[PDB]
């Protein structure tokens, strides 16, 4: 994989990776490491983590710096799901103390289609194939 | 490919996609949809667009509202590279009219590492493997 997709996280990462896993097929944490007692970030917090969604490798990191920037829809996760379930379900876990940019329906470019940001801040855009 | 990253742009998707898909191998632009007369984006800018970088489905458009925020180094595009010439190169070009947020060079973490955003305010980081 040339290019990974890297989300920088200021303390959820570990939770964040945990949830996204648990969303998908074949969606796996491969490697985590955390500070220890020393720093320079939190103890606990994620050093650096590979996961893969649906086979796909992902990266993140819980920030030792915090910054006045997080997460925006400018880059934002297209999701193509097969089923309806599918969509119906992922979208309703990922909306759970999320913000609604379109509710989940019809619209007139696409038979099924949603666009929120999750409780984390993510930007996700879900469609039916 | 189930999920797909999805940069949102103002204008400038395009230009933007073909200086990206100069940066790589194999990397091309796959389709391409622009608003014509009657909107409701200006008319030339990017209705919908997918292209490759490396074999890897990105997609973009230019949005047809103003958005009080933009790109943000919170989700960045993690490039692993297999030659130093590549990683000189690649950076190099990507700094131009950008910010530099880790200068490249080395680092104790890595040989050969560096973190920009891009003339368009897409954050890079970029890595010898």
């Amino acid at each position: 994989q040339k290019i990974t997709t890297f989300l920088m996280f200021e303390g959820k990462a570990e939770e964040a990776m945990n949830f996204y896993t648990s969303l998908f097929d074949q969606s796996e944490i491969v490697s985590i490491s955390r500070y220890d007692e020393n720093g320079p970030g939190k103890e606990g917090t994620v050093i650096h983590a590979t996961f893969t969604l649906n086979g796909q490798e992902f990266m993140c990191i819980d920030s030792y710096v915090n910054h006045n920037f997080t997460f925006t829809p400018a880059m934002s996760l297209y999701v193509t799901c097969e089923t309806e379930e599918e969509i119906d379900t992922v979208f309703h876990k990922l909306a759970q103390d999320g913000a609604i940019l379109m509710p989940l329906g019809s619209y007139p470019f696409s038979k099924k289609f949603g666009w929120l940001n999750d409780k984390y801040g993510v930007s996700w855009q879900l469609t039916l194939a």
